[PDB]
């Protein structure tokens, strides 16, 4: 399984992608430098050729409403991953949140 937050982290980990998505250097903050290019790549990844940023952005909002990300104030395309105990559990268990016997 691959969901959007993981996909973004995969792109962010490779600094050769910095011209369209980058860790800003402020903690866990990242910027979508070319939002439609990020969306295009997500569409390729998921075989959804009609993917676009409008669609992708819904997931960003779902993540910040759930406290997995935060939207940075004053910015359009700057977000941060949340580093807290509860968010770490959600990120550790994307597919099963009753993982123990």
């Amino acid at each position: 399984s691959l969901q959007l937050w993981q996909f973004l982290v995969a792109l962010l980990d490779d600094p050769s992608n910095s011209h369209f998505i980058a860790w800003t250097g402020r903690g866990m903050e990242f910027k979508l430098i070319e939002p439609e290019e990020v969306a295009r790549r997500w569409g390729i990844q998921k075989n959804r050729p009609a993917m676009n940023y409008d669609k992708l952005s819904r997931s960003l909002r779902y993540y910040y409403e759930k406290g997995i990300m935060q939207k940075v104030a004053g910015e359009r395309y700057v977000y941060k991953f949340v580093c807290d105990p509860e968010a770490l559990f959600s990120m550790a268990f994307p597919d099963n949140q009753r993982p123990l016997l």
